[PDB]
């Protein structure tokens, strides 16, 4: 249907580093999993993106809730694509979140 792409976050480490991405997320951002693993999401943010919109997930995150925001993201090159992203919480049978996953769609239209 639509073009996405996706990744998992580990939740264990204290920053939520990225620890897998799917092929359509390095060629939409430009970056190579040697820069992208290991790295938490933030690098693709930039001048533009709305602190409002950062914050929600920030809050989600730190309180194992899912989340959708649109943010302004910025590739390897520099230029700008919009990013509509939807974090979800995966949680292990005692409550304890141990991965988010993110599904990021470039609705540049
Ligand atoms: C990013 N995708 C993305 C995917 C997952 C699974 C998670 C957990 C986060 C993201 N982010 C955001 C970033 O990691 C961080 O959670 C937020 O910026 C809020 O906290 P900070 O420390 O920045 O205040 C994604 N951010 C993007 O800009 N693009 C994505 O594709």
């Amino acid at each position: 249907g639509l073009r996405h792409t996706f990744v998992v976050a580990d939740a264990t480490l204290p920053d939520c580093p990225l620890v897998y991405a799917s092929e359509g997320f390095y060629a939409m951002t430009g970056y190579g999993p040697d820069e992208v693993l290991g790295h938490n999401c933030r690098f693709l943010q930039g001048e533009g993106t709305d602190p409002k919109e950062v914050q929600k997930i920030r809050d989600a995150i730190k309180k194992g809730e899912a989340c959708s925001v649109r943010l302004l993201n910025y590739r390897k090159d520099g230029t700008p694509f919009w990013n509509l992203l939807t974090v979800t919480p995966i949680k292990t049978p005692d409550g304890r979140v141990s991965k988010f996953v993110g599904v990021q769609v470039d609705v540049t239209s």
